[PDB]
DNA sequence: GACCACGGCGCC
DNA sequence: AAGGGCGCCGTGGTC
């Protein structure tokens, strides 16, 4: 490469080095661009950002997020991770991708920008002909990355003083349970230690081991095992409560307050777009897709996610997206009439534990299942309604437990992959319309979305987002969305 | 201090 | 609903 002066011309690939992975917390240590043969290294990274028109490169969405916290509208566009990930969703990291498609992922910004150019070449080449993957790329994954960049930049508001109060309460009850259990044991021990607990239950007290752990073969102390021993001994219910409280305190109540961003007053996740085997997003640092919901204490934690003052949260949930998608994929004239007729699938068919089990093993269903394994064995991958693929190679393993595990992965992906393609497309469609009404998209939770709207315009945003989500891509069966509205996530009623 | 494997468990 | 998909915690441990 011919090392050239900043700035680069239109359309260059960008490479950048961050002091850490979270773009909302990162310092920009270096910035470069590459096009043709030349590398352009920016003398001053942050000022240099202003001269870009869009982010084009490996991890584009991360640079667009950093740009966005700094006040600049720099959207991402082309990203070789996205194409690689469409080709094989086992392509999740730039290290892997680089090694696979012709480069080395290093820590130097110039070499990353170069790397980007050569990789996109090599990958856009592997997508000539793959016309459905090209479509998910142009119409879903590339535009979506702009939307997730803005969601990440915006963040969600948290009531800290509430969480600090919950924390003291919960520390008090933890103390009650732990004293309870130590006396029952006749001695004190580390209750967060599954090994010392295991000695207590099974060696010291007389209780029956029910399961062994996978990798090392210790007697399990999982919830399953403890539920099975609930009647056997009073120490057990206490341990179950202790686990519950300490899980929620260690994972949500204590750390989340400390992640509030000084400049925004909000919490900012990463929505990872190339992290999953099925085309779902993941969320990390912190994960906001696993905020508690089933227990009382869980629901009190969920009250802590709140709208800005004067706004409201708008929570929208697809009603059994996966069964409805199974109806469309399999074409079972019967299962479709069940949804088209507005009726509750769980009633017409105890039974919920067969509607949901048949995802993993009504005849067009079995037919669908069997055709899926066959095309999986033949081609080596299965696919979604939109043609997203997951390669499942052990479908022909000669060990039954591995083949059968593989079959379960193979069944699952077309339905999970499809529900995901749908939610992804629907975010892409919904985003620009929310902006037009000054509303925000805050979170995605697989088949749910959380938006924030000015109180005055909330019922109208909810009406609009519902129709957009319901009509995203009509299928033999209707997609149903439940909408809720409220001042906190629990009241909004997701 | 950073990283690790494991068991365990939060959500979809 | 979680025989599928995730990410995060503390422990016991290395380096
Ligand atoms: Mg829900
Ligand atoms: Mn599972």
């Amino acid at each position: 490469l011919e090392e050239a002066p900043w700035p680069p011309p239109e359309g260059a690939f960008v490479g950048f080095v961050l002091s850490r992975k979270e773009p909302m917390w990162a310092d920009l240590l270096a910035l470069a661009a590459a096009r043709g043969g030349r590398v352009h290294r920016a003398p001053e990274p942050y000022k240099a950002l202003r001269d870009l028109k869009e982010a084009r490169g490996l991890l584009a969405k991360d640079l667009s997020v950093l740009a966005l916290r700094e006040g600049l509208g720099l959207p991402p566009g082309d990203d070789p991770m996205l194409l690689a990930y469409l080709l094989d969703p086992s392509n999740t990291t730039p290290e892997g991708v680089a090694r696979r498609y012709g480069g080395e992922w290093t820590e130097e910004a110039g070499e990353r920008a170069a790397l980007s150019e050569r990789l996109f070449a090599n990958l856009w080449g592997r997508l000539e002909g793959e016309e459905r993957l090209l479509w998910l790329y142009r119409e879903v994954e590339r535009p979506l990355s702009a939307v997730l960049a803005h969601m990440e930049a915006t963040g969600v508001r948290l009531d800290v003083a509430y969480l600090r109060a919950l924390s003291l309460e919960v520390a008090e009850e933890i103390a009650r349970l732990e004293a309870e259990v130590f006396r029952l044991a006749g001695h004190p021990f580390n209750l967060n230690s599954r090994d010392q607990l295991e000695r207590v239950l099974f060696d010291e007290l007389g209780l029956p081991a029910i399961g062994k752990t996978e990798k090392t073969g210790k007697r399990s102390t999982s919830a399953a095992v403890l539920e099975a021993l609930r009647e056997a001994h009073p120490i057990v219910e206490k341990i179950l409560q202790y686990r519950e409280l300490t899980k929620l305190k260690s994972t949500y109540i204590d750390p989340l307050p400390d992640l509030i961003h000084p400049r925004t007053g909000r919490l900012h996740t990463r929505f990872n777009q190339t992290a999953t085997a099925t085309g779902r997003l993941s969320s990390s640092d912190p994960n906001l897709q696993n905020i508690p919901v089933r227990t009382p204490l869980g629901q009190r934690i969920r009250r802590a996610f709140i709208a800005e003052e004067g706004w409201l949260l708008v929570a929208l949930d697809y009603s059994q997206i996966e069964l409805r998608v199974l109806a469309h994929l399999s074409g079972d004239e019967n299962l479709i009439r069940v949804f088209q007729e507005g009726r509750d699938i769980h009633t017409e068919t105890a039974a919920k534990t067969i509607n949901f089990g048949v995802l993993y093993g009504f005849p067009k269903v079995r037919a669908w299942l069997e055709k899926t394994l066959e095309e999986g064995r033949r081609r080596g991958y299965v696919e979604t309604l939109f043609g997203r693929r997951r390669y499942v190679p052990d479908l022909e393993a000669r060990v039954k437990s591995v083949r059968e595990a593989a079959e379960r992965m193979a069944f699952n992906m077309p339905v999970q992959g499809t529900a995901a393609d749908l939610m992804k497309l629907a975010m892409v469609k919904l985003f620009p319309r929310l902006e037009e009404m000054g509303a925000r998209m805050l979170l995605q939770v697989h088949d749910e979305l959380v938006l924030e709207a000015p109180k005055e315009r909330a019922e109208a945003v909810a009406r609009l987002a519902k129709e957009v989500m319901e009509g995203v891509y009509p299928l033999a069966v209707p997609l149903e969305v439940e909408v809720g509205i409220g001042e906190d996530w629990l009241s909004a009623k997701e």
